[PDB]
């Protein structure tokens, strides 16, 4: 009957059996599961156990699917003990398409802890009655403990609240390694731009970085030189995620700003000598390093760009860069409709994302016309309208003002400027720089002061 | 064999011996209190001797009878007869501290499978609640017992036993120099007086367009604290990570520029100052720090608990860029996640007995306005925030919005809102390559 | 075998031991299992007669565990009668935790009417077979009877549907106690405010105010000041239930009130000797009397609500007032997902409580800011959006306007006026207060007419 | 071999273009897995009237085990209930 059942602890098996094959089905949501799911949350020996082989396998065993999961039970030997393969194989049956297994993850947490923390209770209770020789401080100790190793047992590394001398000690190797070597007037990455490295103070390792203006001012070269000399000073990765044009066009334009030469002269093959050993020179140091990934798609969330980004973290090394053309395209499902809490979830993940990796990011962004009607028509932080939550999770954003555009007749033709709207950890400001852009380079300008 | 444990000769004899001495009635009232007993007559009969014993010292037999018949009680108690058995029998001596004592423990073990039992109810029928809210509550229950003192963990509370706790704490001050502070001490001398200390209780809001250095002012005031005060601090940056916020930090004590310290390079004057401070800040261990990523309150919540489980209490919090906080069960709405928030962090401030300093945002309709002083209905996050809390500080700043306006190098802190006292206006400075607040010693605004 | 098992007559006996077990180690869930159970719910007598002493006692002796039941049990001769004392241990030894009761107390009631309606029909067949020379009006009148006294086993016996002439009775009673006497207008409760109680005849006594207003406005003192005042007008109780804020506060300001002294001299310590007199006098009135109860709380629910309110009414007297502040903190945790529902609970619940104990029910509440884009300001019954159901459950409501928060350049400073915006008995008006918030209290305002 | 008929949450209706899928079948993965072949069908005669396909019907096949998918087209003349060959433009 079901009041001999209601004694029951709850136990949800069904979702339980699901789980295990679902991600035999398939290894690339594992690490959503191993995050909010434990082995003591499983209800019984043989699927905790399993789900202990599949957690410790993937810190080196990457293929789990069916078999090398036998090759691993076979060096622990414990065959026939949770029915081996073939109780597994059983198992492995079930759930051939596996679609989604986030509720299937959730609820067997709401089960698992509900059935712990009931325990717990009946032992306080069956304690406070046969109490064994004790008193108040030394009974209650005990409850506090219980209590509190619930989810401690589910908490995973020191990411809790940092006493402050670990931070400290790590701050101050930081400031010895430094010491250690030059100067370079830089605490994270280059640019090359001496002039930029002062203000911006380098590139800092977290942060979410912001460039804009209007289509024609040419952000998305300035984005490409950036991760352009970020990648041939490093010896480390970058990545860019271009969602608007393919790829094709833009290493003609990367080869355009390295190699110092016209799209024209490369499509067509009208290039001298001197020019063809240019293009090898870009090509021959490029092929050696190797660190540029790409992703060109059409139109992503935020939820794949970490999956995309963390695979090639795990490949090798941490990242050292990324960029992003046209951030308005990166959509959400769940608002889809609105817009402004659109842009803010955008821009609270992105932000997410680099301090989960501690690198930065380069986030472009367009503007809205009304400062054509303005008359002096350079940009300030009001100007783009996207509610004004990326001017608060920005720590760092800058704009460009490329003369000639509006003007032709002002003798600044060909040189363009760039304000820093605002800056978190330095001062803000402006600077000046150069434009010889058929071939899409921006560089110094080693002019009198402004 | 089981039964929730109660003595009850004891509890005759407790009485016994008090009616007779009159005198032995504050040995006896720093052990116990009403709700300690098990029946409910010998409760009424405790708390009514305890209003004779205002000023009536004969209570015996005759003058509490006296007294339960002015308040029409008697034969609810038994009946005379029933009480003048107890002053017949026990005419015991003074092993009477032992007895409360037991009393005492028996009654707190009785509380403890009380909220035991409430806890598997609230396993059982959750109605709804996950078990991220549910942990919640039960470290909440348990942790109420467990630190506290008075272990009466829920319910009402009789008059007399808050005067008590409201009277000693206005007796504790006086003796010690007042200053006109009451709880912590923000280091600056005038808004002290504005607002007497972050009062123990409270949800503090600052709230300031970006570039005005609030993050500043919230690092100074749990740094003054973590020194004044000897006693813990909590630093959450969702913002940023720690180590710009150890370097802000520490050069705002040491007064040597960022822009130097990260370069590397600095003289004999500044490290007369680094390794001071250092030192200083080391031989406390006040701070702790969290750089998540994404937190819900109930993670705040947690964290607190098992800091303040390790040792003490806690006496300040620092949250940081609030509009981070996500509740995820309901992040489609935004409306209701804000103020799930807020009421969490009031009661979280109010269960612990402490402040907390959560900054925020403004929306961007003041700009226009061509004034561009902040007032209260210029943030737009629902108001819901603008209800739960008990005090704000808008920031305001002219050097930004304007360079050559004549109020260079000083801030302004516009109240906006004072729950236990009125609203004002004061003058700060800022100098924000080593990033910190200073007093306006100058003229009135 | 099975088949003869099948005219057994439907019984639990596991549950039933289950409750006993759990309820003799807890007194704490009497409510809710004698709101579901009554004695011949269970099969037999001798589990019967236990319930009926563990209701009887806990009707004026509370304590119900082992021994103190035992006690009283014996004094009316059923030890070693009803099991006896050894086996009635076997009910508190096992089943230590108390972990489900209400479940198994559900069950029962089901197997109950289950059976009690069989045996029912058993006993009309039989003898519409046997008809003993009867007639039909004879022998349904009986059926009828027979199968209301089944749900009559059930109700409690002062719920339901009075005749017109007791009701009358108590009113001309009413009528008569008060001519006995002065009236003084009232009808209930006092305020201190004379300009008040005309238009209100007092708090009437089985009803929900509200009392809403902008956050600065007062409120809380308003209420603070009702209770505070009831209590020195009355030889009865009240409570609050300050989630705002907690008693160290709370009773701060109240002291400093009654006391007419600023908080800002008693913290700080710059103080007269008129003063201390002035608070030892108010000091020495509250506690000669042992009225108030407070309750500093963190979040609640209505289901808590109650049992925290009538364990005070059982243990003595009955109350007489209440307050509840800042009441958007009240959590229903299954309608977190929406508010509106949410607050449609809550107002009906404490409705449904204040009638349960012919009591009245001060609540505080806020309004939405949409008033603010008007320029008059003055609220009404439009502009709170809390479901509207507040606006309908209520039979008063006393909205809290105040000049000089919005302006500065008033003619109209120190006052604050009192807009009633709903009434379910007398009418509706405006009331002219003055405050002087120092020392946090309202006071009369004898002055021209409005 | 075994024909089984079958019904579809109006789920994926809101989709805008409302042609079948696997994952349209909301069922628990109870025959999308203990299945061998699909064949959902559309018909544009009935959400559109627009649509220049009077007198068309499509097989969608979202899943066949022994074999490839595909997506093929019919015609239809319910005036007396029955199929034939489509003898047109490609697909
Ligand atoms: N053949 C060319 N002649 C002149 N300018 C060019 C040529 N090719 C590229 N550019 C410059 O490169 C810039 C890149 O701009 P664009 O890619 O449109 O910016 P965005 O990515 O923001 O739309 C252009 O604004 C343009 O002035
Ligand atoms: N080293 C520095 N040199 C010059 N200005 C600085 C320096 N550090 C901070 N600032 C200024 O101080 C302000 C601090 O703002 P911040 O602390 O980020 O608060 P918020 O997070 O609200 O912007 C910034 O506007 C910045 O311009
Ligand atoms: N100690 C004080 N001195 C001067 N004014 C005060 C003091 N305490 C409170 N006030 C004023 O009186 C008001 C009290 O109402 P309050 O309790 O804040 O109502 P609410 O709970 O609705 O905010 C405050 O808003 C404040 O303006
Ligand atoms: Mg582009
Ligand atoms: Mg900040
Ligand atoms: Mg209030």
């Amino acid at each position: 009957p079901q009041v001999a059942g209601l004694k029951v602890p709850p136990h949800s098996i069904e979702a339980e059996q699901s789980v295990l094959g679902g991600l035999m089905l398939d290894n690339e949501r594992w690490d959503d599961v191993a995050e909010r799911v434990v082995a003591d949350d499983f209800y019984t020996r043989p699927h905790r156990h399993i789900f202990t082989e599949m957690a410790r396998l993937q810190e080196s065993g990457s293929p789990i699917d069916l078999i090398t999961l036998a090759e691993s039970l076979e060096r622990q030997g414990q065959l026939d003990s949770v029915g081996g393969f073939a109780y597994l194989a059983e198992l492995s049956k079930n759930t051939p398409s596996a679609a989604n297994i986030s509720a299937y993850a959730d609820i067997v947490r709401e089960r698992a802890v509900v059935r712990e923390m009931i325990s717990v209770a009946n032992e306080i209770a069956e304690a406070g009655f046969d109490p064994q020789g004790r008193t108040s401080e030394d009974l209650l100790d005990l409850a506090e403990s219980r209590v509190f190793k619930i989810a401690e047992s589910r908490a995973n590394k020191d990411e809790g609240p940092k006493n402050i001398a670990d931070v400290l000690d790590a701050t101050v190797a930081r400031i010895e390694q430094l010491f250690q070597q030059p100067h370079d007037g830089v605490t994270g990455v280059n640019t090359g731009y001496d002039d930029l490295n002062k203000k911006t103070a380098g590139l800092q390792p977290s942060d979410l970085i912001i460039v804009a203006a209007r289509p024609s001012m040419g952000k998305t070269t300035f984005a490409m030189n950036l991760v352009e000399n970020a990648a041939m000073l490093q010896d480390k990765p970058v990545l860019i995620f271009s969602l608007e044009m393919p790829s094709e066009q833009i290493m003609m334009r990367s080869l355009a700003s390295l190699s110092r030469v016209d799209q024209t002269k490369i499509r067509t093959g009208q290039l001298d000598d001197e020019d063809w050993a240019r293009i090898s020179g870009t090509m021959g140091i490029l092929l050696e390093k190797r660190n540029i990934y790409i992703d060109d798609s059409s139109g992503l969330t935020p939820t794949e760009v970490r999956s995309r980004a963390r695979r090639i973290a795990r490949e090798h090394g941490g990242i050292g860069l990324i960029m992003i053309d046209y951030l308005q395209l990166m959509r959400v499902p769940a608002l889809s409709d609105n817009r402004t809490l659109e842009i803010a979830e955008i821009s609270r993940s992105l932000k997410a994302l680099a301090k989960e990796l501690n690198v930065p990011v380069v986030a472009l962004s367009q503007l809205n016309r009304s400062l054509e009607q303005r008359a002096d028509k350079r940009p300030v932080n009001s100007d783009l309208r996207e509610s004004g939550s990326i001017e608060q999770d920005a720590d760092l954003i800058m704009f460009i003002y490329r003369d000639e555009v509006y003007h032709e007749n002002s003798d600044l033709k060909g040189i363009a400027e760039i304000i820093i709207g605002k800056q978190r950890n330095g001062p803000i400001g402006t600077v000046r720089l150069t434009f010889n852009g058929q071939w899409s380079r921006f560089d110094n300008y080693a002019g009198p002061q402004y």
